[PDB]
DNA sequence: CAAGGCACATGACAACGGTGTTCAGTGCCGCGTTGCCCGATAC
DNA sequence: GTATCGGGCAACGCGGCACTGAACACCGTTGTCATGTGCCTTG
């Protein structure tokens, strides 16, 4: 994940640290394996980073039902929603050609010029619900 | 409007409030524009019988992107979507089997136990760019 | 150290963790072992009431040689100094008229009219020096 | 005050700004100084030339309380302690044999190897109070 | 000049000393002018406000030969061009539709997609030779 | 291209160097342009280089967005203005009579003495789009 | 004597990291008060 | 004796004041990258 400002090595720790993990991880938690596991940035550097990848399309962002917000970078860059767990974090990526129809279909007939569709599949895992 | 404490006027005139508005409303303003009317009830009365009415169903809750919530009663009891003008806040009930379908067959290929879906999306209203 | 203003848990955890420990840490490092101790307190909320405590002079506070204000809660209640070991991180209390009498001697000299000395003795432990 | 780069004109200016003023004034100050002087010398460069000085020994580091790190060029080459008017600025060196032998005696007690001990006293002098 | 951010006072600060000034000031002749008014805003809250406001379009940013930038608030909303008196600082709008016109005949008849026009004219103040 | 300095196989080398290219470069490209040829010509000598041409007037400079000047022989000697491309960087001298009638019409109705403007024209470049 | 040419230095802008304001929502003890039930009492 | 009604009393309600916490804004200090001196050397 390159940053587009000028190279740094708390750039390139975030840019690292966003590429080992997989999971939809809060800007607090982020910091805090940062910090534990050595490079030792900053919390601002970690939200000004964050949000300007965010802006340049590079992570994907999701709100939870808390109001806090999480990030993962996300194996293909083609537009797609994801799958969570709440118990574990996991996602896994999904796309649907249907619900895509069904977006500009509604759009189409109520006459909106553009529109935008935000959703996101919540669930429980097999492995999870297993004890 | 029953809720699950005893009746009161308050309960009663922020139920009213929320009857005659059909707008997505903050609690903030929905208790100013309550103030403006004269019944004067307390903003912390609102927040809780807001929170109560929304955890009975109701009312339908939705996060903006600033972070608070906006609260009005829809007309239909059956489960649905929402549809939402930033320029106006007019809000139309929109429902859709193939998201439903296409939600329960990710849940089914995946695994996971059960699932909820949150389906919400964002359009620039017709009257408008008409100025 | 009890805190002037109405008793609530995000405080007690607060004072509690203060108790607990006898080196010295700032505001920073008692949030992460206030959170990973299981207690989830706020960032802002824990140096408010570290700023409380010490203008009431519940706890001691001090600069390291970075500038970053560090804590304390101290047994004795009574005029101190300290003497640490940057490597360890304990505090020993130690306590000398002389000092004082130099200063109203200095001040009396100098015609100053109020004093204020900020006496700090950092140091290295014979433990430490053995590898 | 020498200085341990090649003899150039911004470090001999940096030299005679420190030599002319007699108070604890920080790098952004004395930037400030040159600036209205007529020198024409960066910030980057008073910081990284008073750093210079500050490691040759030629000048005598401070700290204020909000945190800001001050300096000033005292003529006595012996080691001494401070005495600063936070009102003016004016600061007067003094030295006491009594401090250096608490210290040699807290070092001999509690076995610590080496230590180093920072002794500033603040105060007010007489002519605040006169109005 | 209000700013996308929330606004505090250093923004309105920053706002105001633009307004008052009606000659091009860097980022840091600004910023000696708006510490000795007595506001005393720092040197990187300017930087940033600035740049803001440059990208909101509020102000017009020039660079001048030795390569630093100079904004200042122009009262007209139209697209002009700015002659400037570098031994002053004084700016005097002026709009040409004869350069507009040549810009977009060069741009088509070597069929360039968009063009942007820069133009900047450098002139000799008219009190200036009179001494 | 003739040098105010002695003639000598550096200023010889440059000026070839200069000769066959016909696209913007900077200095530093310049210089390792140079050093890959074999020639191994200092930068400092460059830069000196670079500056008497300039001064001298074969060469015209314009700078870039980040703050480098750079450096192209231009095949007309006579005054005008170049167009260049983002990436590709051709240049393209084109003049025109108005906008020169233009700086001094202005001129002399604001009484200015002397005028040095500069016109410089940004646009994307024609095969650029084609991929 | 002057140009060449290193090593090290410079200065406007970008980037950093400990602390501090915002502003929508939560916690708690002071009250009122609905609601029931027994006491009195009219019949 | 049977009857409705009034009052005591509890167990809930309201509700203003102080507190909270994730996100955004801050000021002093350090870093990046293209260009500029002090000083030694050779034509
Ligand atoms: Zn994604
Ligand atoms: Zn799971
Ligand atoms: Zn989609
Ligand atoms: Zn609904
Ligand atoms: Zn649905
Ligand atoms: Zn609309
Ligand atoms: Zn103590
Ligand atoms: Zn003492
Ligand atoms: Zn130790
Ligand atoms: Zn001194
Ligand atoms: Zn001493
Ligand atoms: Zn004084
Ligand atoms: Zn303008
Ligand atoms: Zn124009
Ligand atoms: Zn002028
Ligand atoms: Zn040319
Ligand atoms: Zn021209
Ligand atoms: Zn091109």
């Amino acid at each position: 994940p390159p940053v587009k400002g000028r190279a740094t090595r708390q750039r390139a720790a975030v840019s690292a640290a966003l590429q080992e993990v997989e999971e939809f991880r809060s800007a607090q938690e982020l910091h805090d394996m940062l910090k534990h596991k050595g490079d030792a940035v900053g919390l601002t550097t970690v939200y000004r980073t964050l949000q300007s990848l965010a802006d340049a399309g590079e992570v994907d962002v999701l709100r939870t039902a808390e109001g806090e917000s999480v990030y993962r970078r996300c194996s293909t860059g083609d537009h797609h929603h994801h799958l969570v767990c709440r118990a574990c974090g996991k996602a896994v990526e999904v796309e649907g050609p249907a619900v895509e129809k069904w977006a500009e279909a509604i759009a189409a007939e109520h006459g909106y010029v553009n529109v935008a569709h935000t959703v996101e599949i919540f669930g429980t895992c097999a492995d999870c619900a297993g004890a």
